[PDB]
């Protein structure tokens, strides 16, 4: 049979953002390939497993915690996040009050969660829907201590590959 990889890591990463903003939709390209129009509103939380052959030695099993996007405004978002290593803050670039909930969402992770070393962990801005100023979203990234962002689609399959990428290298980065 095959030589069995080297390494093995499983991260939970969180995928957060208000209501209607792409993170079913996000999730459901990257794992599944697919898309439809149709909305579907995420009761609580869902879940979903990527799985990375990172490199010939290296898996990383991904567990995608899907949150809905009024859960902000419930109690324990601190269990939700508990234990995740990254996480994607997404919003709706048609609509400029989804940009708004990403400082309140990066907060409230923050506020929760921290890896082990008290480092907060390692976050990806999506400006999700591009299907449908680059200085100015790396100035946001550096006062909201975001790692990176990128203009994705779910519908298109834009820069999803990429950012997900992007996300577990720095994970690893802290390891
Ligand atoms: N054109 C376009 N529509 C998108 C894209 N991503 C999501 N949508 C649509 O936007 C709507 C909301 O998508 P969802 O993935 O359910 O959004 P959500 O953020 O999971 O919503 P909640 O779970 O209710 O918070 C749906 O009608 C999707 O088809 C995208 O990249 N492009
Ligand atoms: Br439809
Ligand atoms: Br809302
Ligand atoms: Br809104
Ligand atoms: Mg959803």
């Amino acid at each position: 049979s095959m030589q069995a990889p080297h390494k093995e890591h499983l991260y939970k990463l969180l995928v957060i953002g208000d209501l209607g903003v792409g993170k079913t939709s996000i999730i459901k390209r990257y794992v599944h390939q697919n898309f439809s129009s149709h909305y579907r509103a995420t009761i609580g939380v869902d879940f979903a497993l990527k799985v990375l052959h990172w490199d010939p030695e290296t898996v990383v099993r991904l567990q995608l915690w899907d949150i809905a996007g009024q859960e902000r405004f419930g109690n324990m978002t601190r269990v939700y996040y508990r234990e995740a290593m990254g996480a994607f803050i997404v919003f709706d670039v048609t609509r400029p009050a989804t940009f708004e909930a990403v400082a309140k969402w990066k907060n409230d992770l923050d506020s929760k969660l921290s890896l082990p070393n008290g480092k907060p962990v390692s976050v990806v801005l999506l400006a999700n829907k591009c299907d449908q100023n680059g200085l100015k979203m790396d100035q946001f990234c550096k006062e909201h201590g975001f790692v990176g962002w990128f203009e994705t689609s779910a519908k298109e399959n834009i820069n999803i590959d990429e950012a997900s990428r992007c996300l577990v290298k720095h994970i690893l980065a802290n390891e």
